[PDB]
């Protein structure tokens, strides 16, 4: 069934991207390869002011038919690695 779990820890920490502000409002005439942001489709589930990037996509070949996660561009993939936020201890 399920092992006793209390207050777990986030899973997709290095798989998030700031959703293009304009895109949301609907004023972003820039494609995915043009805009330095991630623009998730209607099918893909969008998080509150944020969106989760697909896993397989990162590899370049996705299978998930109704993939809920958006596929961010290469120029963006790097960001995920950067992991902005140095450890102060
Ligand atoms: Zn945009
Ligand atoms: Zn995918």
């Amino acid at each position: 069934g399920s092992s006793g779990s209390s207050g777990p820890v986030r899973d997709t920490k290095w798989l998030t991207l700031e959703v293009c502000r304009q895109f949301q409002r609907g004023t972003c005439s820039r494609s995915d390869e043009e805009c330095k942001f991630a623009h998730p489709p209607k099918s893909c589930q969008v998080e509150n002011g944020r969106v989760i990037a697909c896993f397989d996509s990162l590899k370049g070949r996705c299978s998930r038919e109704n993939c809920k996660y958006l596929h961010p561009p290469t120029h963006l993939k790097t960001q995920l690695e950067i992991n902005s936020g140095p450890s102060s201890g």
